């Protein structure tokens, strides 16, 4: 990040706004194969050639509604998004492990994710949570709080997709 | 016929397709600017690594989008797209002349254009299209009136940006 870009930027993320997430993840668990659903059909929406790279020979389940790729990765999103949000809270930088995301850069990278593809997912899922929490908590303040958490995890797999140069 | 484009094969755009394009587009340019602004600020929202294809800021001492080239760019969407669909409707394809094709081809393809970015510039459109036209008017048809002459448009483009048939 370009605030005070040199290898180890200011990794501010609040108590509060780990709660904003923290709440507002708690109300969309209860009714976690719901959300995942609208998650995905919202990337689908804005990108198609998106929701593209998941298939369906293994399973053959051509609906995107039966895709498990989809609801799997829906989750795993919001899961580890949430996660990131903590993560930036109690270290000030997404804590991932190493093998984890090696392995999430080579996944990505293997499969044309690009810049284009996580701005349309951020998106969405800004799009989903607004969509699914109550008015009376959606704020400007919150979905600030997912995308700085959505964005910083994002930062840390494009790492393990690039040359570390 | 799920097949990206038709060359010149079936593809039924209907007169009321046609209509329901032109009097949108009709009403969109009484307020053309504002239009073209609104646009873009939707695909920057969705993609801004979409709006970092083009230009940074410079214009008339000013933040706010001022830069002609982005309305430029804008109203060749809605103008081309408003002419592809009269084109669907008389000829039963996009018929831009194959020295523009190619122009437009060769430019894309110079800038990355890819998939997502034809597929965000098209969810913006039509969610500006949805915003700007009275309530009374706007209905799926009338989205799908455009997103048939967008993807035909698209197609006929992403064709002079790969390697002959
Ligand atoms: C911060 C956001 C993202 C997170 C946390 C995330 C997480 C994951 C995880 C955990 C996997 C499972 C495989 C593995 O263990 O590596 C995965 C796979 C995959 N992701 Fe994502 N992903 C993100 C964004 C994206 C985006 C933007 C796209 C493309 C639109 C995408 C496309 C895929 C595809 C196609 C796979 C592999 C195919 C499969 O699931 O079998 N991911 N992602
Ligand atoms: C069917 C939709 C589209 C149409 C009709 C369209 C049309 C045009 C036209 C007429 C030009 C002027 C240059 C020339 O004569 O070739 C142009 C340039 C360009 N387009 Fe598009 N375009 C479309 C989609 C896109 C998308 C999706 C992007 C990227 C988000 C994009 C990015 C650009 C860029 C960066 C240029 C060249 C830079 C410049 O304008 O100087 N276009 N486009």
């Amino acid at each position: 990040a370009l605030v005070e870009d040199n290898n180890a930027v200011a990794v501010s993320f609040s108590e509060e706004q780990e709660a904003l997430v923290l709440k507002s993840w708690a109300i969309l668990k209860k009714d976690s194969a719901n959300i995942a659903l609208r998650f995905f059909l919202k990337i689908f929406e804005v990108a198609p050639s998106a929701s593209q790279m998941f298939s369906f020979l293994r399973n053959s389940d051509v609906p995107l509604e039966k895709n498990p790729k989809l609801k799997t990765h829906a989750m795993s999103v919001f899961v580890m998004t949430c996660e990131a949000a903590a993560q930036l809270r109690k270290a000030g930088k997404v804590t991932v492990r190493d093998t984890t995301l090696k392995r999430l850069g080579a996944t990505h990278l293997k499969y044309g994710v690009g810049d284009a593809h996580f701005e349309v997912v951020k998106f969405a899922l800004l799009d989903t949570i607004k969509e699914e929490v109550p008015a009376d908590m959606w704020s400007p303040a919150m979905k600030s709080a997912w995308s700085e958490a959505y964005d910083h995890l994002v930062a840390a797999i494009k790492q393990e997709m690039k040359p570390a140069e």
